[PDB]
RNA sequence: GACGCAUAAAGAUGAGACGCGUUUUAGAGCUAGAAAUAGCAAGUUAAAAUAAGGCUAGUCCGUUAUCAACUUGAAAAAGUGGCACCGAGUCGGUGCUU
DNA sequence: TTGTACTGTAGCG
DNA sequence: CTGACGCGCTACAGTACAA
DNA sequence: TCTCATCTTTATGCGTCAG
């Protein structure tokens, strides 16, 4: 009758088991359908479902954004062509058509094969005149002659297409601020403004500072040594105030007009001209030299004056490349003639031919050519250019991402100013071309859809087509920016219909402070017991402490309120630890801004303050904030309004306005916040107010409050967890269906939750500011003195990484700049392409070009030898962990490898936590569907949430050891053990039922006490318990309920039952058959070839002439029975075979299968015999051999080795020889146990050999492993047992993979033949595998 | 085992952008050559595509999630498979039942 | 002309 | 006042031989 | 790789959810 279900859930597995009250697994004779002879099969009700883990939508989002970027770039080019079309039709009516056709081969082109001029001699003269595009760009910028319109279009199209980044918001004009000689009129302005007439002994410019590094510690000492110092903080020119602004908003030093806060002149210094702009030049020259220093970092130098410094630098790269190539060829020919063919012709050895024609990058070419340059003479300049990474550089390189869009904008504007007189249409629509270059859709607007995209939220004022020129008159940017946030913030849980408050809302901070404060109790010598704080006392302490300090500690509450107001000698306070967790931060911010305490304390103006904070949280754009905030200009002055628009807030709370202050009690008339302010002597907090039946909040919340697929479509989060939730809920539903529609007594779910000690939990959750303090104190820096920081600012990732690295780049020995973090780069040590790991142990803040050069690989050996001392200096200072140092020094150990790819990722842990929590919720909702008028829910099925520690201790205390390498049976065994432990726990201790059942609750540190409680509850399974004093204590062999004589655990029969279940050979292991979805092929495009396997990259692009893709992905295979037109003397020969339907042929095949199969050469196709066969489709062959269909042309192993439990225990104990960490006597018992069954190794080999000879049929590998095992049979038990554990990869279910023994490495035996399964028995397994449909394919065709 | 706050860690979801990379074409190769070729010269750039494509034709969408077999149903979705005992090499045997 | 077996390939910061 | 007992893992491409 | 935002699950500190 009664039964229970245990569940062990993972990211790729769902283990399930059915137990009775006797802890036995039932077995039933299940019906078998199909045309086979077998009509009934015996199966045990225990098993595991295996499936591929669900993928996150990160890669799909990246592909979608790349698609949109390509579409918008093509549209920019189309707009430029639309402007140029009518004028280009005069001079060359087929120019744009030749540019469109330029991909095509000569026989496919409708026009002449030369794109630009349409004839050979003019094209050759063009390429001689302008070797690169940058020569043409510099010619069009600098010269004044009338040029051909085609060349102007080519330069403007190259500028618009590759337009540079938008991380700089200013103008940054390169026409006059590019030059470094602005220092001389800076000191002319210094002489004019500062009325002392100083001597302008002008020395070297910022080139002297840039010679070593752009830093204060170089600049200040350099220009104080060069020109004599009259004022250290008030030198008034080329200062750190004017180049790289200070970290805090500190006042001006030696002010000229007023004392105002100073910062970097990027975007937050515009308001810092209130010294003169608010009271009506050195600051204009400061802006000019800021532009000069920024652009001198971006671009190296221009010696001869020009308005195109980027093109000049690119031409300098071309000229130096030409000179160095000529010199290198001469030196190689003169000194190493045999190496000339390898370097300059053979393009596969990473030479110059491999650097240009081949696929070798710049650093591969440098590391190949560095020894060659070292052995040769006369290579000193080439060596010093290689060390600077400046030798033989290209123009289109990886480090061009540092160029802002303003440089390209300046060069384009220069070209249009040169050519406007000759071409009137350039002057007519110069602003349109500049807008095409400079327009960028705001991130708060999103896609420009018209109601057909599920990603778009933008609303438009009119139904016209959106262009970069009419974007402001069509797109409603305020509503789109509001909907950007309102579509993304969650709703209130208690009131599901309306939105939550901002985190920094004044009402939210008030509610949080009063919720924390209303349960604070104080005691003294006056009275007998601690008493709650009254409403008057709470109001007084809020006014005295919470509105005068941003953070208030309990010590301040002792000595400033109770010592003076209602004077007591000493008071003991409970309800709070050393500091209050709540604070009125927004009140202090608005007191600092508005300078009006009475305005904030006033009651009637509370709503407008709420709307102000809502505006400051929703919006961050200055014009939108001023658009929303101009309503309140009649209360606030203009200066204070300009200051208040700067107060950016980010983050939202969990409660709404209606919950905390909107709804009122029907009898009292008070809101929840009103009750928190004063509730008489009850002093109820938020949960009491929403749970007390006396107040009417409870049923108001109750009045505020289907298919499973719709029950899961509405849950937010990652889509990866929905797969596991679907699988386990379908497994539970099928298990309920198996037992005749009877629900279990209880369902036990293994959760990844834990319990750990109070000091361990607090040590793992300390502030990262403390980490910074002890690390920097240990390594003895003064970085916190120069750049102060609080804990809330380290929540930013880049600032946290800057402080972790002690202000220095950890790939190159140079200092970082705290104010320029937008251009620095956050880098993963182990790259994203290899392993998914976003830990703080895997993250570096480094310079951008060093990260881009260090692509898709571990950082190389040279940087390890350069900065390995600094990595050790940070390592012993506890600033980086040992794992981080191991990742940084990984290239010393061979770099990336297949061993490094193995092991679990922490995303799997987070995913399984999310999964099991949602499974507990959904199973509790589904199973208990009945309720009464007095009983709010009838617990028909008890969802029990066990923790993994209990099952792990049960395995490790009674020798039920688990190893994962042998078979996939451990999931089912874990499910069975979870069910046994959960049912025994709820049977043994009925008073602790509310502790373990979902939805129920029972109501030295608390966590330590709970950890000891959870450790001690497991003792009743044991026969003898060793106490902490080292003295044993006995328990009865038969356990009972205690309150009742009912029997809950017999340490005789039940342990034998559990041993029998764990040794059962038949376990229903099911691999989920899945139709493959995703990308059609591997993304690489291969060159042209005569093969037919190449896939066309476009409809009209024949891959025989244009190349194409390879490795197509088969969605599912299809069994076809038809005739094939085989033979020169053609006959219709009948055949039965699999055909792989790929992903892009999936829709075409499902549209009309007969026509698709007829196009493939088949004919007389049997339509009803078409069988869809997804991946991992299961076939059974002779002697119980099973194969899983990996593809139409490859199979997989499908059998599971049911090794006896004694061998598994021997393998677990033989390995981990001296790391059990139990007791010494236990260790010696397993020592003798493994030594006097050392012969079990031979029996394990015999078992593996028999299983492999029955089902694997890898005979050559079998002889290899037998020879290798015989040749090292004299090694110690440790390494032998460890590699017998490795040895099960040959017999493991799934795809074959290369394992390794002691020293031999066994290559996998691939099953690259699906011919045999065409006459095997096809098995259609249900989600549990109990229901089967066995189809004998030999009877078809 | 849930809620509010504080401090952690490890992760998700959406938008806007950049720089490369790959592929075909353009950038006249010269000489000795019956030649299979050999010597020499040159190399840095540009156009186009960047999932085939789709229709509601948008400066939109197209790699996430769904998916054993059979019977109904456009689809959504619904339905279909006896029990007890003795045993165990991937499940077998024995006995009642319609 | 068709099956096998061994080794290499695979978008990224 | 209320419980005891103190999580993971390869299909196809290219070349070279057996018939 | 950059810039913007919004969440989630676990660990500790405090309070609470009741017959
Ligand atoms: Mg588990
Ligand atoms: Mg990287
Ligand atoms: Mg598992
Ligand atoms: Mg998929």
């Amino acid at each position: 009758k009664k039964y229970s279900i245990g569940l062990d859930i993972g990211t790729n597995s769902v283990g399930w088991a059915v137990i009775t009250d006797e802890y036995k697994v039932p077995s039933k004779k299940f019906k078998v359908l199909g045309n086979t002879d077998r009509h009934s099969i015996k199966k045990n009700l225990i098993g595991a479902l295996l499936f591929d883990s669900g993928e996150t939508a990160e890669r799909t989002r990246l592909k979608r954004t790349a698609r949109r970027r390509y579409t918008r770039r093509k549209n920019r080019i189309c707009y430029l062509q639309e402007i140029f079309s009518n004028e280009m039709a005069k001079v060359d009516d087929s120019f744009f058509h030749r540019l469109e056709e330029s991909f095509l081969v000569e026989e496919d082109k409708k026009h002449e094969r030369h794109p630009i001029f349409g004839n050979i001699v003019d094209e050759v003269a063009y390429h001689e005149k302008y070797p690169t595009i940058y020569h043409l760009r510099k010619k069009l910028v600098d010269s004044t002659d009338k040029a051909d319109l085609r060349l102007i279009y080519l330069a403007l199209a190259h500028m618009i297409k590759f337009r540079g980044h938008f991380l700089i918001e200013g103008d940054l004009n390169p026409d006059n601020s590019d030059v470094d000689k602005l220092f001389i009129q800076l000191v002319q302005t210094y002489n004019q403004l500062f009325e002392e007439n100083p001597i302008n002994a002008s020395g070297v410019d910022a080139k002297a500072i840039l010679s070593a590094r752009l830093s204060k510690s170089r600049r200040l000492e350099n220009l104080i040594a060069q020109l004599p110092g009259e004022k250290k903080n008030g030198l008034f020119g080329n200062l750190i105030a004017l180049s790289l602004g200070l970290t805090p908003n500190f006042k001006s030093n030696f002010d000229l007009a007023e004392d105002a806060k100073l910062q970097l002149s990027k975007d937050t210094y515009d308001d810092d001209l209130d010294n003169l702009l608010a009271q009506i030049d050195l600051f204009l020259a400061a802006k000019n030299l800021s532009d000069a220093i920024l652009l001198s970092d971006i671009l190296r130098v221009n010696t001869e004056i020009t308005k195109a410094p980027l093109s000049a630098s690119m031409i300098k790269r071309y000229d130096e490349h030409h000179q160095d190539l000529t010199l290198l060829k001469a030196l190689v020919r003169q000194q190493l003639p045999e190496k000339y063919k390898e370097i300059f012709f053979d393009q596969s050895k990473n030479g110059y031919a491999g650097y240009i024609d081949g696929g070798a990058s710049q650093e591969e070419f440098y590391k190949f050519i560095k020894p060659i340059l070292e052995k040769m003479d006369g290579t000193e300049e080439l060596l010093v250019k290689l060390n600077r990474e400046d030798l033989l550089r290209k123009q289109r390189t990886f480090d061009n991402g540092s160029i802002p869009h303003q440089i390209h904008l300046g060069e384009l504007h220069a070209i249009l100013r040169r050519q406007e007189d000759f071409y009137p249409f350039l002057k007519d629509n110069r602003e349109k071309i500049e807008k095409i270059l400079t327009f960028r859709i705001p991130y708060y607007v999103g896609p420009l859809a018209r109601g057909n995209s599920r990603f778009a939220w933008m609303t438009r004022k009119s139904e016209e087509t959106i262009t970069p020129w009419n974007f402001e008159e069509v797109v409603d940017k305020g509503a789109s920016a509001q909907s950007f946030i309102e579509r993304m913030t969650n709703f209130d849980k208690n009131l599901p219909n309306e939105k939550v408050l901002p985190k920094h809302s004044l009402l939210y901070e008030y509610f949080t402070v009063y919720n924390e404060l209303t349960k604070v109790k104080y005691v003294t010598e006056g009275m007998r017991k601690p008493a709650f704080l009254s409403g008057e006392q709470k109001k007084a302490i809020v006014d005295l402490l919470f509105k005068t300090n941003r953070k208030v500690t309990v010590k301040q509450l002792k000595e400033d309120y109770f010592k003076k107001i209602e004077c007591f000698d000493s008071v003991e306070i409970s309800g709070v630890e050393d500091r209050f967790n709540a604070s009125l931060g927004t009140y202090h911010d608005l007191l600092k801004i508005i300078k009006d305490k009475d305005f904030l304390d006033n009651e009637e103006n509370e709503d407008i303050l709420e709307d102000i904070v809502l505006t400051l949280t929703l919006f961050e754009d200055r014009e939108m904030i001023e658009e929303r905030l101009k309503t309140y200009a009649h209360l606030f002055d203009d200066k204070v309004m300009k200051q208040l628009k700067r107060r950016r807030y980010t983050g939202w709370g969990r409660l709404s306005r209606k919950l905390i202050n909107g709804i009122r009690d029907k009898q009292s008339g008070k809101t929840i916040l009103d009750f928190l302010k004063s509730d008489g002597f009850a002093n109820r907090n938020f949960m009491q107010l929403i749970h007390d039946d006396s107040l009417t909040f409870k049923e108001d919340i109750q009045k505020a409050q289907d298919s499973l697929h719709e029950h899961i479509a509405n849950l937010a989060g990652s889509p990866a967890i929905k797969k596991g939730i679907l699988q386990t809920v379908k497994v539970v539903d099928e298990l309920v269906k198996v037992m005749g529609r009877h629900k279990p007594e209880n369902i036990v779910i293994e959760m990844a939750r834990e319990n750990q000690t109070t000091q361990k939990g607090q040590k793992n959750s300390r502030e990262r500011m403390k980490r910074i303090e002890e690390g920097i104190k240990e390594l003895g820096s003064q970085i916190l003195k120069e750049h102060p920081v609080e804990n809330t600012q380290l929540q930013n990732e880049k600032l946290y990484l800057y402080y972790l690295q002690n202000g220095r780049d950890m790939y190159v020995d140079q200092e970082l700049d705290i104010n320029r973090l937008s251009d620095y780069d956050v880098d993963h040590i182990v790259p994203q392409s290899f392993l998914k790991d976003d830990s703080i142990d895997n993250k570096v803040l480094t310079r951008s070009d060093k990260n881009r050069g260090k692509s898709d690989n571990v950082p190389s050996e040279e940087v390890v030898k350069k900065m390995k001392n600094y990595w050790r200096q940070l390592l012993n200072a506890k600033l980086i962990t040992q794992r981080k140092f191991d990742n940084l020094t990984k290239a010393e150990r061979g770099g990336l490898s297949e061993l490094d790819k193995a092991g679990f990722i922490k995303r799997q842990l987070v995913e399984t936590r999310q999964i099991t929590k949602h499974v507990a919720q959904i199973l509790d909702s589904r199973m208990n569907t009945k309720y009464d008028e007095n009983d709010k829910l009838i617990r028909e099925v008890k969802v029990i949430t066990l923790k993994s520690k209990l099952v792990s201790d049960f395995r490790k205390d009674f020798q039920f050891y688990k190893v994962r390498e042998i078979n996939n049976y451990h999931h089912a065994h874990d499910a069975y053990l979870n069910a046994v432990v959960g049912t025994a726990l709820i049977k043994k201790y009925p008073k602790l039922e509310s502790e373990f059942v979902y939805g129920d609750y029972k109501v030295i540190g608390k966590a330590t006490a709970k950890y000891f409680f959870y450790s001690n509850i497991m003792n009743f399974f044991k026969t003898e318990i060793t106490l902490a004093n080292g003295e044993i204590r006995k328990r009865p062999l038969i356990e009972t309920n205690g309150e009742t004589g009912e029997i809950v655990w017999d340490k005789g029969r039940d342990f034998a039952t559990v041993r029998k279940v764990l040794s059962m050979p038949q376990v229903n292991i099911v691999k989920k058959t899945e139709v493959q979805t995703g990308g059609f092929s591997k993304e690489s495009i291969r060159p042209k070839r005569n093969s037919d396997k190449l896939i066309a990259r476009k409809k009209d692009w024949d891959p025989k002439k244009y190349g194409g893709f390879l490795w197509p992905t088969v969605a599912y295979s299809v069994l076809v029975v038809a005739k094939v037109e085989k033979g020169k003397s053609k006959k219709l020969k009948s055949v039965k075979e699999l055909l792989g339907i790929t992903i892009m042929e999936r829709s075409s095949f499902e549209k009309n299968p007969i026509d698709f199969l007829e196009a493939k050469g088949y004919k007389e196709v049997k339509k009803d015999l078409i069988i869809k066969l997804p991946k991992y489709s299961l076939f059974e062959l002779e002697n119980g051999r099973k194969r899983m269909l990996a593809s139409a042309k490859q199979l997989q192993k499908g059998n599971e080795l049911a090794l006896p439990s004694k061998y598994v225990n021997f393998l677990y104990l033989a390995s981990h020889y001296e790391k059990l960490k139990g007791s010494p006597e236990d260790n010696e018992q397993k020592q003798l146990f493994v030594e006097q069954h050392k012969h079990y190794l031979d029996e394990i080999i015999e078992q593996i050999s028999e299983f492999s000879k029955r089902v694997i049929l890898a005979d050559a590998n079998l002889d290899k492993v037998l020879s290798a095992y015989n040749k090292h049979r004299d090694k110690p038990i440790r390494e032998q047992a460890e590699n017998i554990i490795h040895l099960f990869t040959l017999t493991r279910l799934g795809a074959p993979r290369a394992f390794k023994y002691f020293d031999t490495t066994i290559d996998p035996k691939q099953y690259r033949s699906t011919k045999e399964v065409l006459d095997a028995t096809l098995i259609h397994q249900s989600i549990t595998g109990l229901y089967e449909t066995r189809i004998d394919l030999s009877q078809l065709g």
